[PDB]
């Protein structure tokens, strides 16, 4: 599960390092903006304190965003279940 | 499977579709920002860049947004399962 | 199930009736804008076309958003398994 | 399940402490803006009318949401399914 968690944690670098270049290269972000921006993207916050300006931008988006999500809510999900929770787990026995 | 995909595939493209003709029509978008407002709006992203201006046009959403979220959720759901799952597993695997 | 249905739509509409009903009134919102405000926010959409600028304002939101999420995305989950998709599978079947 | 809620509900309530604390201290919002906007990220609501302007808020932000979603999301399903569920079922039975 390690191995499991380890999969999605490194797949979802990838897509953030992926958003961070097109965004940084196409749309003139700084690369701290494009990763912001792409996490709040893949997500679903959105707050829209960025968008995207060009017509390959908006394309890139929706493209993005239906590949992005399903990835980044499984890693969140693995975070929470095989991460988090035992964690929260332990800290209620004194070892 | 494939062709469970298909079918959910067809229904978000018909799905956009529709929202690109009522918001390009009754908004005055462009057809481009359309579909991309279509998609923000039904992935609950929702920069809001772009929002309805017209009492017709926040009527609509209220029910875009009832009608199509399930829909586009599905997709993406069969999408990261059934497409984007095995395509992972296959790449851990010379042939 | 249509009773299990109709449960959730009725427990939605009293929700956003309420929504409407504050935004309206605490606000200052039109009734049309505070329901499509209140859709917005319960959906987790949040264009932000619209958003609270009272601390009553803001603190109701707190407490709507973890209330009414739960519903109104169980309302939807009902209405895509029990309503479209029986509809879908029907509309292949020529009777 | 009391105290499976019990537990979650802590969890939330420490953590929308933590996002007051820093969004107030790092990014100058007043108490009440820094729980709003709090609450407003981890639900994935998103308005926008409060968005991190440094860059260690920004930072902060992406691990905020990535370590929240999971704990805020499971608490609103313990509430609806533990809480919300029953006290809808018993309005329905008079004692
Ligand atoms: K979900
Ligand atoms: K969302
Ligand atoms: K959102
Ligand atoms: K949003
Ligand atoms: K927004
Ligand atoms: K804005």
């Amino acid at each position: 599960k390690d191995k499991e968690f380890q999969v999605l944690f490194v797949l979802t670098i990838l897509t953030l390092i992926s958003g961070t270049i097109f965004y940084s290269t196409v749309e003139g972000l700084r690369p701290i903006d494009a990763l912001y921006f792409s996490v709040v993207t893949l997500t679903t916050v959105g707050y829209g304190d960025f968008s995207p300006q060009t017509d390959f931008g908006k394309i890139f988006t929706i493209l993005y965003i239906f590949i992005g999500i399903g990835l980044v809510f499984g890693f969140i999900h693995k975070l929470a279940v095989n991460v988090q929770l035992p964690s929260i787990l332990s800290n209620l026995v004194p070892r």
